[PDB]
């Protein structure tokens, strides 16, 4: 039932990620009116000051986030899992709508102040994936892990569905600061929501009925760790867990190339301008939130009713959504001067790697329940590298701007994705390992 206490965490928590991914995205949307301004036939007032921020300003502000957000994913997932993950769930995302209110502020000081706002967004905000792990640890039942960590990491996608058109009409009825303002005020009402309506053991719940922690506490009775000290040598030598994060690297990869470079492509080429509607850029992750909600669930009917194991729905799943889209990416490139073509393959490749939230992003919890926050923060300090490092690649491998050249970049996109999808395949696992017992 919907009113549930793992249901009710689940939909704060689903709330949580959608307004701190809001926040993330809604800098590069109201940048372009805060700064001061041949393959296919060119088919194609404001208030307040502009800045004069070139191309590589805007680079540097923008990406300087994750630089924060790889430094506190392994000490964070590691506080985590010994405090519990509520306070640092909820105390991250306030710090990060807490600091948005202070971005008005910061660009009119300078951009100094400005990338040391957004590292220390990074810095409070990359502890939140896995304190969300180490709190599921807890709280999602083994045959209940599917639909919870669905329910609950599907806030980012439809975070960014509304952010990107919402921001922009702020942007357009009002100032640009004032999205800013409305997020930070948001963020700051949702934390007053979750400090007051969470508890990180179904134990520490004052509003929990018996018998459904009785169920909760009687599901994870056989997967919870006896040791109290974190096994570093056999998590580090464990292949079951370098198998996520392989699989990790290459979906986060991946994604970059579509959501990043995918839209440069099709305005450097196909001269399409994205958008061109305000809403088709937000069309990729609503497919993409939809298929990750219909794919959690289906996985855990799968296991629950048909008896499968949960190794072989992860492979399932992750085989699915790790070459849907690299087949998708690599048909993308030959479409030639077709936009509609591309923004249909785009979404599609999207929409399909919404599966990969029931596949390797929940097999943290699979091969270790009791250290699954420190096992995504080291899955997370090697897959936030594509989402830096990538720009690099994307402007050495296109100098001279042509078609062969992106087509070369989305078959590198989509060979890494396939050896990411087969190494996961071959060398996962889907039981408690014997390290985490």
């Amino acid at each position: 039932v919907c009113c549930s206490a793992r249901y009710n965490l689940a939909i704060l928590a689903f709330f949580g990620f959608f307004i701190v991914y809001a926040l993330r995205v809604n800098l590069s949307v109201a940048l372009v009116d805060m700064v001061d301004s041949k393959a296919c036939p060119e088919h194609s007032n404001q208030t307040g000051k502009k800045y004069q921020w070139d191309a590589e300003t805007q680079g540097w502000i923008l990406g300087s986030f994750f630089y924060g957000y790889i430094i506190t994913q392994i000490p964070g997932g590691y506080v985590a899992s010994k405090i519990g993950g509520k306070m640092l769930l909820g105390f991250g995302i306030l710090g990060t709508a807490v600091l948005t209110l202070f971005t008005p502020i910061a660009a009119d000081l300078g951009v100094g102040p400005l990338i040391v706002l957004k590292a220390l967004e990074g810095l409070g905000e990359g502890v939140t994936f896995p304190a969300m792990h180490a709190m599921w640890s807890s709280w999602a039942p083994p045959l209940e892990r599917s639909k919870l960590l669905s329910i609950s990491y599907a806030g980012a996608q439809l975070g960014t569905v509304i952010s990107l058109p919402l921001s922009g009409i702020i942007c357009y009825y009002m100032n640009w600061t004032y999205v800013f303002y409305f997020f930070g005020t948001i963020g700051i009402f949702w934390f007053l929501l979750w400090i007051w309506l969470v508890s990180d053991t179904p134990q520490k719940h004052k509003r929990i009925s018996h018998y459904e922690k009785e169920y909760i506490l009687s599901s994870l009775r056989n997967q919870l760790s006896s040791q109290k000290s974190v096994p570093w040598v056999p998590i580090l030598k464990s292949l079951p867990l370098w198998a996520i994060v392989v699989a990790h690297f290459s979906y986060n990869w991946t994604f970059y190339t579509l959501l990043t470079l995918l839209p440069t492509y099709m305005k450097e080429i196909l001269r399409f301008n994205v958008q061109e509607n305000g809403f088709l850029s937000s069309l990729p992750y609503l497919g993409s939130w939809l298929c990750m909600i219909l794919s959690g669930q289906a996985a855990d009917n799968l296991r629950a009713k048909w008896n499968f194991s949960t190794l072989c729905v992860r492979r399932i799943f992750s085989l699915i959504g790790m070459i849907g889209p690299a087949v998708f990416l690599v048909a993308a490139g030959f479409i030639g001067c077709d936009y509609s073509l591309a923004v249909a393959f785009l979404t599609i490749s999207t929409t399909l790697g919404g599966f990969c939230s029931s596949g390797f992003s929940i097999n943290h919890l699979d091969i270790a329940p009791s250290y699954a926050g420190i096992l995504l923060g080291i899955t997370n300090t090697f897959a936030t590298i594509p989402g830096m490092v990538g720009p690099v690649i994307a402007k050495s491998l296109t100098p001279d701007n042509t078609v062969g050249e992106w087509q070369t970049v989305f078959y590198i996109a989509a060979a890494i994705n396939v050896f990411g999808a087969i190494f996961f395949t071959l060398f996962a696992k889907g039981e408690v390992q014997n390290w985490a017992l």
